């Protein structure tokens, strides 16, 4: 492990001797540093899958148009016609944050990268929460937030010529809004996390079930730095893609968003998403 914290680089990951990596060792590195780069791995699809199985329980994405043609577990973001889906993740989110079991870990392998300006922005939601005074934290504790993904589900090739209301209705059954505690506690690190997302968090309600003042959700979102279109907030870390360098991170603690670029060429990334078996997203706080 070269550095410490978000950009930490890890050098010994050999795609033909993955049996040397144990689950507890890679998990502890990820929990501690939150975002790590497995440098110069360049795995095949099957070696990637082996590494994913080391990390945790691989969950395939629910929508098969994202699947790798040969490996349903691999979520494919690619500008190649008919390969996965182009330009995914162009908005702040947590992977599967709208689903019954959000992922513990996300893992992205960049396969083709044009230029050197694309990657992912990350925000540490535990550091945001720890930054807030107790009086500001108090309206958020013991509440439930609603996360509505539906407006961000993408039109699929098989949706062409469907009435949009029927596509919407199908989305509403597949990915209905869901409620999570506004503040959660990481089941492993003990860290409290402000689990809110400008893209999908619509409201906060208290233990009675009453609406909390809309000014509370708005203030907290602003505090995360998710509402600055110029990405200058101190809480934003920028991680640039590099071919073969695998990006692996804690999907409970980090909110992220695609960073786009200007260079011509194919952008192709493969993603594996894993549960760790612990309370997800976390314990209520
Ligand atoms: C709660 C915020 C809604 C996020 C919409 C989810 C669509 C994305 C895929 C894509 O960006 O096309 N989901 C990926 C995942 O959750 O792992
Ligand atoms: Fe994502």
């Amino acid at each position: 492990v070269k550095g410490e914290g978000l950009g930490a680089q890890i050098t010994g990951v050999d795609p033909k001797n993955l049996d040397d990596i144990t689950t507890d060792e890679i998990r502890d590195i990820v929990y501690a540093n939150k975002l790590v780069i497995l440098k110069d791995v360049n795995p095949s699809p099957e070696e990637f899958l082996k590494l994913g199985k080391i990390v945790g329980q691989i969950v395939p994405y629910y929508e098969p148009m994202y699947h790798h043609e040969d490996h349903p577990e691999i979520f494919v973001s690619s500008t190649e016609e008919g390969q996965g889906v182009p330009k995914t993740g162009a908005f702040w989110h947590i992977d599967y944050m709208f689903m019954p079991e959000p992922f513990a870990f996300s893992m992205v392998l960049p396969l083709a990268v044009p230029g050197h300006d694309r990657g992912t922005y990350f925000i540490d939601l535990a550091k945001v929460w720890a930054s807030l005074p107790a009086a500001q934290q108090a309206p958020a504790r013991g509440t439930l937030s609603t996360h509505d993904p539906r407006r961000h589900i993408k039109i699929r090739p098989s949706d062409v010529y469907r009435p949009i209301g029927e596509v919407w209705d199908e989305i509403s059954r597949a990915t209905p809004p869901i409620k999570w505690p506004t503040v959660i506690r990481h089941p492993k690190t003990g860290e409290e996390i402000l689990y809110i997302c400008a893209t999908g968090t619509t409201k906060i309600e208290d233990k009675d079930g009453n609406l909390v003042d809309p000014a509370v959700l708005a203030e907290l979102l602003a505090a995360t730095g998710q509402l600055d279109p110029e990405y200058n907030s101190p809480f934003i870390h920028t991680q640039h893609y590099e071919v073969g360098d695998i990006i692996l991170w804690d999907n409970r603690v980090l909110m992220h968003r695609a960073k786009h670029g200007t260079a011509s060429g194919t952008l192709t990334t493969y993603r594996l998403t894993m549960l760790d078996g612990l309370e997800t997203p976390g314990y209520p706080a």
